[PDB]
């Protein structure tokens, strides 16, 4: 009703879904974090790497909402799906689930930049690049590096490898 | 399987529900915060009072989970219901919805302390008192005080009252 | 004649017009500022909010010219139209005239980014995004917020509302 | 004979036994500490983690006695049973014996809070909660976490695992 200019309804709706994907990502990381803090799991380095993660993904969603408000859009919130798992297995399984997760957020950012361009919205561009696409590429680089390291501490000594990985790379 | 001692399954389950109630409260406050930041609402003092709120309720849920982990319990997460409203009306409506909200969290804390006592769990007691019941009583006091003030800037000059309330009590 | 590379004549000309639109905006804000400093208007908070404004819009035009020089373009200056009004009415009227003004600058920035893309000029992109489109979106957000507040101090007590708005939001 | 008020003889006696259980725990940890300092055992990280332990359990017993004096009770001391073992085996065996030990102290604290409530002694409550039950829950969490880690450095490489555990988690 007042400051909205060159901010289409389809972008608005896609921004709304992206906030939902970020908060769900936040929620996943929170679950991942408390899982590795369990007394029969107990890997503190892995718990805080995920905490953290949950914060980043939560700041992602906040940065989006505020942007949405800046353009005269309207935040609409939906239910947050619970994380896809209750137990997360080993640091390896967990780090796979995170990369799957960040890859899908990256894809959603790309699907939305492709919408920005097709909607003559050069400023969204721009906001997504300067603020999201970059972090996302670095992060996925960092997780891939971790995965490569866990995978090399592979076999036949799974317990020792996780212990050392968590002691020597994750802690903190 | 290891450190769990005098931590019943019913307490575990009730702790799980309480984390869910706290995160839903967090989510509500996030919605409330971005609502008052809209360009056709624009009350910054009210937006940050809610931000804040969302943090506190999120720290509440974290303090519970960590406790749950300390006792050898197991965090179980469920879907988070979206906030009960998409638009929150005036500062008055919003501050009513918050008190309704904090009252129901307080009741859930009480229902759980009544379970702690009936489950011979003197330590939960204790954790809930030293950490939750108190904040909750102060907070509800602070909101009631606000409500009494908004209600006195009542009629016939609604716009002026909200402006002054937000300038003189809420900002910041 | 020397460093110019991938800088079309149509972009040059549009950059020239945009500098003119920015300086005219500067001039408008200068008039707005001295108006509210008149002894029969006398609202100091509103005078310096506009001063300020005039500076920003003047830095906008300078940033454009220097860019134009960097690309080997040639600054061409035209007459500056006097502001559209000699008296600016109330803070409300004035804040409407400013938003109309900043909206039209934003549109001109967009018309020029659409030209940058259609002229295979990825660097202008880029310069406009990193430096102009963003400030413009924040600013229009800030003015819209003001307008919403003035409009809520609406009726029947116009004098009191402006006084309080200027005391409690604009000052300084 | 003077300040004693609402402090039953059965509580007095149970407090006396609890001091004895704490000092015996202190004594156990002292033995555990000097065992791992033996030249054919030689694990310094494990020796100081137990020293420490012995101090905490000794401060536990002191905090109880002083409380007992505050209420007008009378400290009665009994013989201290020697620790249940002369050699403590591996860090794993030792960390099992400690958890068994702290669990039984926790149970005794609970048996005594159940006595406090059944003796209309709201202040003991209270003293046990604010000062003992909590430390005990954290500590058992910390030991369980250790055990889970030792158990994962399990097989077939017992020597390496203890060395690394002691180097990377216990030291110091
Ligand atoms: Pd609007
Ligand atoms: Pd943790
Ligand atoms: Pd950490
Ligand atoms: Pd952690
Ligand atoms: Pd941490
Ligand atoms: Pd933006
Ligand atoms: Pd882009
Ligand atoms: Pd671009
Ligand atoms: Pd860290
Ligand atoms: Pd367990
Ligand atoms: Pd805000
Ligand atoms: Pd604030
Ligand atoms: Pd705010
Ligand atoms: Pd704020
Ligand atoms: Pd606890
Ligand atoms: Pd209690
Ligand atoms: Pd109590
Ligand atoms: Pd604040
Ligand atoms: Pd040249
Ligand atoms: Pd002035
Ligand atoms: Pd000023
Ligand atoms: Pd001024
Ligand atoms: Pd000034
Ligand atoms: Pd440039
Ligand atoms: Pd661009
Ligand atoms: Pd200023
Ligand atoms: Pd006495
Ligand atoms: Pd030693
Ligand atoms: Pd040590
Ligand atoms: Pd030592
Ligand atoms: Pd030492
Ligand atoms: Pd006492
Ligand atoms: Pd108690
Ligand atoms: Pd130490």
């Amino acid at each position: 009703s007042q400051i909205r200019q060159n901010y289409s309804t389809e972008v608005e709706a896609a921004v709304n879904r992206l906030v939902n994907l970020y908060l769900r990502a936040s929620y996943t990381y929170l679950s991942l974090g408390f899982y590795f803090d369990r007394d029969d799991v107990a890997l503190e380095g892995v718990c805080h790497f995920f905490r953290e993660l949950a914060e980043e993904k939560r700041e992602g969603a906040e940065r989006l909402l505020k942007m949405q408000n800046q353009r005269g859009g309207r935040a609409l919130f939906q239910d947050l799906q619970k994380p896809s798992q209750d137990e997360w297995g080993t640091t390896l399984d967990a780090m796979k689930a995170a990369i799957v997760l960040e890859k899908s957020l990256n894809q959603a950012l790309l699907d939305l930049h492709a919408l920005g361009s097709a909607q003559a919205d050069p400023h969204l561009c721009d906001f997504l690049e300067s603020h999201f696409l970059d972090e996302e590429v670095k992060l996925i680089k960092k997780m891939g590096d971790h995965l490569t390291n866990i995978q090399r501490l592979v076999g036949s000594q799974a317990g020792l490898g996780e212990y050392l990985f968590e002691r020597l790379t994750l802690k903190h």
